């Protein structure tokens, strides 16, 4: 490991989260922060966040889709290929297994 | 203002640092973060990076393609529609002038 990459989310689950197996665990969640400008203007930021294992599998025995949470991962940008067949990226908040931290906040 | 956009970022740029102008002084740039693994697999993140006015300026006069860069910023997702006219999204680590952080380091 040869630099840092770090994120620090705390915001509310926009929609419940999508949680998966291939048999490792994998879950999908989509968090919101928001800020206010005053010319009420708002700007909501929408965040996806991916998650591995136990801390997966505890986001879907727990979390709902008003649940707030506070997510300590690293930014990873993963290509795949859209149906017009062209490889897009999609840029998540990876959780990893070891090293990842996630906090259900009530 | 509501939630926490946080990220952390210390690592190497890949190219000069891209300095223009609109409105005040923008500044791109693209920086490294690399990892190891068993089961050694190395993965090098590239992260873009984007900062305003008085750090954009100063990154211009000092920052070059192998620096080493500490930087405090928050995500930012923005959608905009291309030639062919599909739309396509854009994740980068926003600097704002207020509250952001960068620093050179040796």
């Amino acid at each position: 490991s040869r630099g840092v990459n770090k994120v620090i989310l705390v915001g509310n689950l926009g929609q419940d989260p999508e949680v998966r197996y291939m048999g490792g665990a994998v879950a999908n969640l989509t968090l919101a922060t928001s800020e206010s400008w005053r010319d009420m203007k708002e700007q909501t930021e929408w965040h996806r966040v991916v998650m591995f294992g136990k801390l997966a599998e505890v986001a879907g025995e727990y979390l709902r889709k008003g649940s707030q949470v506070y997510i300590e991962g690293q930014l990873r940008t993963r290509k795949w290929t859209d149906q017009s067949g062209q490889e897009r990226y999609t840029t998540e908040i990876n959780v990893p297994q070891i090293g990842g931290v996630m906090q259900m906040l009530g």
